C-alpha cells in the first residue's frame, strides 16, 4: 500500500477494479459481454420470470443502484429486498425466480440464510460475490466474481461499484437477442470504456471533497437528495458518512421531499443534493427549488458541462457525463471522499 | 375540535372510532365473516391475480409497509411495495394480471395518480384506497374502498394511516377466505380486530407518560427509531411524523440493518428509541438492543407492558397491551404520533 488509509487506496483504486471486473468480459470492439460462471445457466435464467436482489447494507444498495437498468433490458419485475426483512416476512419466491445474492464476503450470515431459504423454494439462485470458495459462492447454482480484489476496510467502496458494473453487464448478456436494444447496450459499452478515465476525473476533485469536509466538520447532520438512477447514491453516500465520520446523515428520495422530509430544510440544515443530466432533470430541479425557497444552501454534485447549476449554486462538486445508468458509479466517489475526510478532521481511524 | 386545540392532536384521539368506521358493514364480528363490497364486482379476477403491487407516497406508503407481510402470508402472493415518484421514474414493468393498489388519504397525490393512469394502460387492474368520495384516484380505478376516516383536517396523516392499515388487512382476510389451513389465522385477526378500539383507548391513556418523555427529549436535534419486521413501518412512520410536526432530526433504521453501518452512530449522546413487541423477532430484536447499550445507548423501549424482563432491564419503556402480531403496529405507532405531537408543543409551532 502506497496510501494512509486501507480505506483510501481502496477508494482511489477503482478506476483499476473496474477495468478488472470488466475483463476477460466485455468487448468493445463487437460489442459482445460473456460472463463466465453463467455461461452454462443463462438460457435458463434467460426464461425465468422475475429477477429478485437480495443483500445487506452496502450491498443491497448496489441492486437498487442498477435495479431500472434491470428492468429495462430484461423487461421483468426486479425487486430488491433488505436480506433481514426478506426473512421475516417469509417472502414468496418461486421455481421461475432468479434470486440474486449480492454479498463482498460471500458470508453475511442473512444473506445466506436468504439463499438457503430460495433454494429451499426452487428458485435459480446466482451470486454476486468478491470471495471464491466463500458460502455464497458454492451454495448457489452459478455466479459472478466481481474481481475488484481484497478489501481490507471497513466501509466498502470498490466492491459497490464493482458489484455495480457486473450487474450492468450481465443486464447487458440478457437483451443480448433484441434489435430494439442494440443501440441501447452500444451507448452503455461506449461508457463504459470511458468509465476508468472519467472515474479518474473525478478522482482529481479531492482537493474539493477535501475541503467541503472542513466545513461539514462542526456539523452534526446532513440531508442527502437523490432521485431514480441516484437513490442509491444518496443511500449509499449517507451510509458511509454514517459508518466512518459518526455524523447523522441520511438519504432522502427526492420525489418524498414534499411528503414530509421538506420540514428539516432551513439556513442550519446542510443539504447535499445529487442533481444529473438524465430523464429526471426537470423534477429533481424542482426538489431544489423546494430547498432554496426554504432557506436551504444546497452542495450540488452535478454533472460538469451543467452551466446553470454551477453558476446558480455557491457550491458545486461537478462530475464527468457518463450514460444514465452508469452515473451512478461517478457520483458516489465524492461521497465515499467526503467520508473519508471528514473522519480525518475529527482524528478517527478510518481502518 | 371540542375541546381539543389541534386537529392532529383531536384526530388521533379519533382513532378508536376511525378504526370502528373503517370496519363498519365489511367485518361480521357475529360470525367472523369479511367482505369489502366495493370489490365484489373484481373480485374472482382479484383473486386470480398473480401479484399485489402497492403504490403510494409518504406515510400511504408506509401503510404500504405496514401490511406487507400479511399480505404476502394471507395471499402468498407476492406483494411489492413502491414509492410512486420512483416507480414512474424507473418505468416499473406491469402486467395484465398484477393488481395494483394506490393507497391515498386524498385521492388527488399526483404521482400515486400519474401511477395509475400508467398501470392501466399496461392492463393491470387497479384498486383504490381512499379516504375521499369522488377524489381522482376513486373514479379512474377499476373498484375501490374508501376508508372512511372521516376528514383529515390536520397536515400529518393519523386516522388516515391506521384505516388505510385495517383496510388492507381486510383485503388480506378476504383473499384467503377459502383457505382450511388459514381459517384460525384470520379468526385470530378478527377478534384481535374486535378488542382494537379499547386497546387504542389504553394506548391513548398514556398520554401523560408520553407528554414527560417529550419533555426530557425535546432539546435534541436527532433520534433513531428502531425496529423490525410488522414494527419497521412503526419506525418509518415515526421518524415521519417527528420530521414533519417537530423538525427534530429523526429517522427509521431497520434493526436487522443496524450491524451493517448504522451502529456506528450510536453512543451516550445519541437518543434511541427501539420497538420491541411479543412476536416471532423478539430475540430479533433483543440482539439489537444488546449492542445499543453495549455501545453505551440509553434506548427508550416501546413494548409489550407484560414483557416484565425488558421492563425491568431498562429504565424508560412505553408499555404497550399485546394485541395480534399483524395488528400490533397500530399500537405501537400511536406513542410515535403522540410524542411528535407532545415534542412539537413543547418546542412551540402551529401543528396544522
Ligand atoms: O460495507 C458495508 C458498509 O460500508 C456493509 O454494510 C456491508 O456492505 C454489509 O455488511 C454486507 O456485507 P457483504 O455481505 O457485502 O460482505
Ligand atoms: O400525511 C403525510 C405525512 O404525515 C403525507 O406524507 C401524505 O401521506 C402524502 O403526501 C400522500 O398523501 P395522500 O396521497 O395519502 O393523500
Amino acid at each position: 500500500g502506497n496510501f494512509s488509509s486501507f480505506m483510501q487506496k481502496e477508494i482511489f483504486e477503482q478506476p483499476e477494479s473496474v477495468v478488472n471486473t470488466m475483463r476477460g468480459r466485455v468487448n468493445f470492439d463487437d460489442y459482445t459481454v460473456n460472463l463466465g460462471g453463467l455461461k452454462d445457466h443463462i438460457k435458463e435464467i434467460q426464461r425465468c420470470r422475475r429477477l429478485i436482489l437480495i443483500a445487506c447494507g452496502t450491498s443491497y444498495h448496489a441492486g437498487v443502484a442498477t435495479r431500472q437498468v434491470l428492468e429495462e433490458l430484461t423487461e421483468l419485475p426486479v425487486m430488491v429486498e433488505l436480506a433481514s426483512d426478506f426473512l421475516d416476512r417469509n417472502t414468496p419466491v418461486f421455481r421461475d425466480d432468479v434470486c440474486f445474492f449480492l454479498s463482498q464476503s460471500g458470508e453475511t450470515a442473512d444473506t445466506l440464510m436468504g439463499l438457503r431459504y430460495c433454494k429451499e423454494r426452487g428458485a435459480l439462485t446466482v451470486g454476486i460475490t468478491n470471495t471464491v470458495g466463500s458460502s455464497i459462492s458454492r451454495e448457489t447454482d452459478c455466479g459472478v466474481h466481481i474481481n475488484a480484489g481484497p478489501e481490507i476496510g471497513v466501509a466498502s467502496t470498490k466492491a459497490y461499484t464493482s458489484q455495480f458494473v457486473s450487474l450492468v453487464m450481465f443486464a447487458l448478456m440478457m437483451c443480448d437477442d433484441r434489435i430494439s436494444m442494440q443501440e441501447r447496450r452500444k451507448e452503455i459499452m461506449l461508457g463504459l470504456k470511458r468509465l476508468p478515465d472519467l472515474i479518474k476525473e473525478v478522482l482529481s476533485m479531492d482537493d474539493e471533497i477535501q475541503k467541503l469536509a472542513t466545513e461539514l466538520y462542526h456539523q452534526k447532520s446532513v440531508l442527502i437528495m437523490g432521485r431514480g438512477y441516484h437513490y442509491a447514491t444518496c443511500l449509499e453516500g449517507a451510509l458511509k458518512i454514517k459508518e466512518i465520520t459518526y455524523m447523522h446523515s441520511e438519504g432522502i428520495l427526492a420525489g418524498e421531499l414534499k411528503h414530509g422530509p421538506l420540514a428539516l430544510v432551513d439556513k442550519l440544515m446542510p443539504v447535499i443534493m445529487i442533481i444529473m443530466r438524465d430523464h429526471t432533470y426537470a423534477k429533481c430541479q424542482n426538489a431544489l427549488q423546494q430547498v432554496v425557497a426554504r432557506q436551504g444552501r444546497p452542495v450540488v454534485i452535478c454533472d460538469k458541462e451543467d452551466t446553470e447549476t454551477i453558476k446558480n449554486t455557491k457550491r458545486t462538486i461537478k462530475v464527468p457525463h457518463s450514460v444514465d445508468c452508469l452515473q451512478g458509479i461517478l457520483s458516489v466517489i465524492p461521497l465515499q471522499l467526503l467520508a473519508f475526510h471528514l473522519a480525518v478532521l475529527r482524528g478517527y481511524d478510518v481502518d
